[PDB]
């Protein structure tokens, strides 16, 4: 009865982990594309031309390139805060640091001032960097993604630090395993974690998330033990 819940918990895992690296992955490769086009040629009509496209613009909230010399273009365009520097952005900041394309955690949005994450990538033509390209999508999207999916539990997601990076509870993203389960607190080391939650027991594993470019997450289940 429970070496039942416990493989069907670990086949849920495994099927949640591959859908939103599959749903991720083709996204990762529109950036990476825009990012090789960019690089042919980064003059400013050019590259406003290209993050105008619908294959773009239908599927992040926007698209962009900064670069060193603080230059930003933005399509969908928006009125970006005052003395807006994309240099000092977290997802400047992570894919100028590495050698392939990244994936911020959740940050709030200086465009919209929601919260949501970013895919980026560096730009490079000839090995020389032209900028780095970002892509975003919303918090309530990937939240969506996430819930698409069990009947008796759901699904978040996790980074390997510990942070909870994507919740259905908005009140607990960003916070870390302890700060929001202070008492049992679900251990990523082990294989199930029990945790009493708003007076039911519930059952948590941790799967890893294959194929993504620059980060280590893993997607939680939580599961109401008794049903």
């Amino acid at each position: 009865i429970r070496e039942d819940l416990d493989n069907y918990l670990n086949e849920m895992g495994e099927v949640t982990a591959d859908n939103i690296q599959t749903w991720l992955s083709g996204r990762i490769l529109l950036i990476e594309n825009a990012a090789q086009n960019i690089a042919i040629n980064p003059e400013p009509a050019a590259v406003a031309s290209l993050l105008e496209q619908k294959a773009l613009t239908s599927t992040f909230m926007a698209s962009y390139l900064g670069d060193a010399t603080g230059h930003f273009t933005i399509r969908p365009d928006a009125k970006m805060p005052d003395g807006f520097d994309p240099r000092v952005r977290p997802w400047y900041k992570g894919a100028e640091s590495s050698s392939t394309s990244t994936l911020t955690e959740p940050y709030i949005d200086a465009a919209t001032g929601q919260t949501i994450i970013s895919i980026a990538t560096a730009a490079k033509k000839a090995g020389q960097s032209v900028g780095v390209v970002g892509g975003d999508l919303s918090l309530q999207t990937l939240i969506n993604t996430l819930s698409a999916r069990s009947g008796m539990g759901y699904a978040f997601l996790v980074s390997a630090d510990g942070k909870i990076l994507v919740h259905p509870d908005k009140a607990l993203v960003m916070k870390s395993l302890k700060e929001a389960y202070p008492q049992d607190t679900p251990r990523i080391s082990s294989d199930f974690s029990e945790v009493t939650v708003d007076g039911k027991t519930r059952i948590v594993n941790f799967t890893p998330i294959k194929g993504l470019p620059s980060v280590n997450w893993y997607i939680g289940l939580s599961v109401d033990k008794d049903k």
